[PDB]
DNA sequence: CGGCTTACG
DNA sequence: CGTA
DNA sequence: GCCG
């Protein structure tokens, strides 16, 4: 199909090599701000990691959706050589390579890295020397970036949901923590970690991110985050080491009962995955989907879920668990 | 040719 | 602009 | 870059 929201996409496959090289083509294309050459490479890397068995020889290539002239020549020599010209091309040039070191860090998207690249910098002490240019944001990503560049462990994961469960039960009793992103789909390591949080009466959940905030401060476990009211939390937690702590990345978003299926859905993704349902419900389905719901645009109602199975049978497509997400 | 992702911080 |  |  079409769409990677209609096939399984297992987490490891057998196109490892293929998938990887688009990608870098997907990422080099974002960096020179052409969303849809990104969007078709990273679709073509999703095709080849949905598939049962190895690509060996160009004609299996043949009716696969998003493969044209230009993601076929690069499995072609991939195929026929092991490596292709361009992708290496793009991968030792100074542009994607300083491209690639700015977007890394938390604060900085493609407009700031390609602002700065532009103006001549190209190392973190570059950013460093020049903290005039940052925002606090910034700041803290730059300061923090060597830890937050070692990837979270599914190990460190459960530790971590211990302390927010405990501030979050201090917060609002009976309010739920749920992992959600790619530790959800079954990684076994990560850039951050990913809760959602609720509570099982409707409207107990008003308010309770900042109170959850609060009482994580006070526990000393806040190295940086953005604090009237809000629901969603971008944040650097201090994380226990034998012997030394080490700073990660946590997300924490808010969602009363009622959406809960549709943010569990959101922010599990795979971001390919959410992108492609969505495109899916508006484009096959003329029904508009988000993290609060799903919006029939023609009778001006939302579709109550109970369950992603809910949303999954609405939109006619058949259910995907969370490892068979990994678009 | 137009279309290609969303709401919140 | 950033979360990405 | 590819689809419809
Ligand atoms: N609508 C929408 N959802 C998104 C977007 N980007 C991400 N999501 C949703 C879907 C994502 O699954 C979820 C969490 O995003 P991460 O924590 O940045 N990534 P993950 O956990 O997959 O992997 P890792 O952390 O190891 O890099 O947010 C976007 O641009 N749009
Ligand atoms: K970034
Ligand atoms: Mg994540
Ligand atoms: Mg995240």
């Amino acid at each position: 199909p079409a769409y990677a929201c209609q096939r399984p996409t297992p987490l490891t496959h057998h196109n490892t090599g293929l998938s990887e090289a688009l990608e870098i083509l997907a990422e080099a294309a974002g960096f020179e701000g052409s969303e849809g050459r990104l969007l078709t490479f990273c679709r073509a890397a999703s095709v080849l990691k949905a598939l049962p068995s190895p690509v060996t020889t160009l004609s299996q290539l043949q009716g696969l959706p998003h493969f044209g002239e230009h993601s076929s020549r690069v499995v072609q020599e991939l195929l026929e050589h092991g490596v292709c010209e361009e992708v290496e091309r793009v991968r030792r040039s100074e542009r994607y390579q300083t491209m690639k070191l700015f977007t890394q860090i938390f604060g900085v998207g493609v407009k700031t890295a390609d602002r700065w690249y532009r103006e001549g910098l190209r190392t973190l002490d570059d950013l460093r020397e020049q903290p005039q240019k940052l925002t606090q944001q910034q700041k803290a990503g730059l300061q923090h970036h060597q830890d937050l560049s070692t990837p979270v462990l599914r190990s460190d994961v459960d530790a971590l949901q211990q302390v927010v469960e405990e501030a979050v039960g201090q917060a609002l009793p009976g309010a739920t923590v749920t992992l959600t992103g790619g530790f959800r789909r079954g990684k076994l390591q990560g850039h951050d970690v990913d809760f959602l949080i609720t509570h099982p009466k409707e409207g107990q959940e008003a308010g309770l991110l900042p109170r959850v905030m609060c009482r994580l401060q006070d526990q000393g476990l806040i190295l940086y985050h953005q604090h009237d009211a809000f629901e969603r939390s971008f944040c650097i937690f201090r994380l226990p080491q034998p012997g030394s702590w080490k700073a990660v990345r946590v997300d924490l978003v808010v969602a009363p009962v009622s959406q809960f299926p549709f943010a569990l859905l959101g922010w599990t993704g795979s971001a390919l995955f959410a992108r492609e349902l969505r495109r899916f419900s508006r484009k096959e389905k003329g029904l508009w989907l988000n993290s609060h719901g799903l919006f029939d645009p023609e009778q001006k109602t939302f579709f109550q879920a109970a369950s992603e199975e809910d949303i999954f049978r609405h939109l006619g497509l058949e259910y995907l668990p969370p490892e068979q997400r990994n678009a």
